[PDB]
C-alpha cells in the first residue's frame, strides 16, 4: 500500500456553472465522511451508516450558469443570489479543512469522475484564492475507475445512474443535487465494501498531484 | 422588531449522553441553514427548499451514554470511538462559526425545546472550551414556543412528533437522529411560513443571553 490504509472516505460531489472548457465555478458541494469501520461488515439498496459526517453547501459563482447547468442542477446565479449565497472564499476553504480535520487520517476523497471534474475543479477554486496546498494532506480516488475494476473483477456505462440502476434496479432518488449524488455514490460503494477498500488503499492518490482545472499550478 | 428581520434560520438539533441534570455532552449535531427567501411563498409534507446549507456531525463525548440515550439515538461512546469521532474541541467551534459565516445575518437558531436543552447545552460545550462568546452574533428561538403560538392563533402535546403527526398525518421519518429531527422541524415550520417568520422576528433572542447548562457563565 503506497500510503497505508485509508481511515476515512469522504464522498464528494461538485456542481458547477458548466463544463471544464468553460472555466466553470462551483455552485454546490457535498462532503460525506464515512469512517472505514462503517464499510467493514434485485438486492436492496444498502442503508447508510448511522455514524456519518455530512456537509452540503451552495456557492454563489462569479458568473452565470449555463442553461444546461441550471436545467440539470436546478440552480442559477440569480436563485443563489436570492438566497444570499456567498462566493468561494477563504472562509469556505477554512470550513472544508475544519470538516476534514474532524476525520481520522489518512483522508481519501471519493468522487465519480473526480479525476476529470470534481478534483481539478476544487483545486482550481483553491488556486484562485492562493490556497494551493490547503487540502494537500488528503488523498483521492475516482470511483469511476474503482467501480470499473470491481464490476470487471466480478459494453456498460459507468455513470452514476447506470451503475446504481444496474446494481439495485432503480434510479437514485435526488439526481444532480450534490447531496443526492453523494448518497447514491455511497450506496454503490456499499455494494462490495471490502473489495472497494482494497482498491482504494492501493490507488489512493495525493490530492496535491491533482492539477487544477484552471489557475496557477 | 427588536433586532430587525432575521435573514437566515438555522434549524438545530443536539443529541447528547443524557438529560440536563446529568451534565450531558453532545454526541451528534445538525445545522440546516435556510434563507428567509425559501420561507416566503391531510396536506402533503412540504418539500425542503432547493437551496439549503447542511452540517451534520457526530461527536465523541468525554463520558458514557446513558442506556436511554443509546436506545433513543442509536449512538454510544463505544460506537463513536469505533468510528474515530473527535471530542468537542476548538476545531469544531471554528467549524460551526465558519458554517454560520456562510449565511446572511441576522442569524436565528431554531431548535425544538431549544431554550431548555439545545441552546444551554451548546453554550455549555463552548463554555468548557473558554469560547464563551463564540456564537454571540447569532439569535435563537424555541420552536416549541413558536408552534404553540401559531396553532393557538389558528390539551395537545407540542413535541416534535405530536405536531408533525397532527399536521401531516404521519410520523417523521428518521426520529431521534440529529438530521432527521432537523428535517422534521423544517417541515413543520413550513406549515405556515409567513406566520412563523413574523413570530421569529418578534421573539428573536440574542444567543449570548442563553445561560449555559453547566460551566462558567
Amino acid at each position: 500500500l503506497p500510503h497505508g490504509h485509508m481511515q476515512t472516505l469522504i464522498f464528494l460531489d461538485l456542481e458547477a456553472t458548466g463544463l471544464p472548457s468553460s472555466r466553470p465555478e462551483v455552485t454546490e458541494l457535498c462532503l460525506l465522511a464515512v469512517h472505514r469501520r462503517a464499510l467493514e461488515n434485485p438486492p436492496p439498496v444498502p442503508r447508510p451508516p448511522r455514524v456519518v459526517d455530512k456537509l452540503s453547501l451552495c456557492v454563489a459563482p462569479g458568473k452565470a450558469c449555463s442553461p444546461a447547468a441550471s436545467e440539470i442542477t436546478g440552480l442559477s446565479t440569480a436563485v443563489l443570489a436570492a438566497h444570499g449565497r456567498q462566493c468561494f472564499d477563504d472562509n469556505l476553504a477554512n470550513l472544508l479543512l475544519a470538516f476534514l480535520r474532524r476525520q481520522p487520517q489518512p483522508w481519501c476523497l471519493v468522487a465519480h469522475n473526480g479525476d476529470r471534474y470534481d478534483f481539478p475543479l476544487l483545486q482550481a477554486e483553491l488556486a484562485m484564492l492562493g490556497l494551493t496546498s490547503a487540502l494537500d494532506g488528503a488523498f483521492c480516488v475516482d470511483s469511476i475507475t474503482a467501480l470499473k475494476a470491481l464490476e470487471r473483477a466480478s459494453r456498460k456505462s459507468y455513470s452514476l445512474g447506470s451503475i446504481y440502476t444496474r446494481l439495485y434496479g432503480q434510479s437514485p432518488p435526488d439526481s444532480h443535487t450534490a447531496e443526492g449524488d453523494v448518497l447514491a455514490l455511497l450506496s454503490i460503494c456499499q455494494w462490495r465494501p471490502q473489495a472497494l477498500l482494497r482498491w482504494v488503499d492501493a490507488h489512493a492518490r495525493p490530492f496535491g498531484t491533482i492539477r487544477p482545472m484552471y489557475g496557477v499550478t
